[PDB]
């Protein structure tokens, strides 16, 4: 769908604290799509948001990278995951 | 006993609504991304996006291994993640 822009700020919390943030667009509404999957997915609360948060990260990216040989032969069985995830 | 992360993800738009967490991890997130950076042919944001995302989710998918959802995507996991280190 349409493009959502997100800022993602990733921080250490022990050591030596360093962090990361960077600006991030996905064509789904995130936080939607978190309140639809909410106690869906037979996970805790916890688990449901950090795997939906990580699979639309790094989904996007090879939206973006699709010809990249890194990618074009797991497209295929990445997309049979999204699936049966969408069945839910 | 494994690196500790809080993640902050901000709708830039809209409500601006927000959502916060913490995720722990064996390795060491920052390094990776070190080791990988402009060795992936991605832009900058790309392989932040790509190595943040395939971390946080392949930490719940280690957790939830035997779960409906992760047991047959598992092969095909392993054997992208194992291609991953050969890039």
């Amino acid at each position: 769908g349409m493009g959502n822009i997100y800022q993602i700020t990733v921080e250490e919390k022990a050591e030596h604290q360093r962090t990361l943030s960077f600006e991030f667009s996905l064509h789904d509404d995130l936080f939607k799509l978190l309140e639809k999957v909410d106690g869906k997915m037979d996970m805790t609360p916890e688990q449901t948001q950090a795997f939906m948060v990580g699979l639309k990260l790094f989904g996007e990216v090879m939206m973006q990278q699709r010809k990249h040989p890194l990618f074009k032969e797991f497209s295929a069985p990445f997309r049979a995951f999204m699936m049966n995830l969408k069945k839910q």
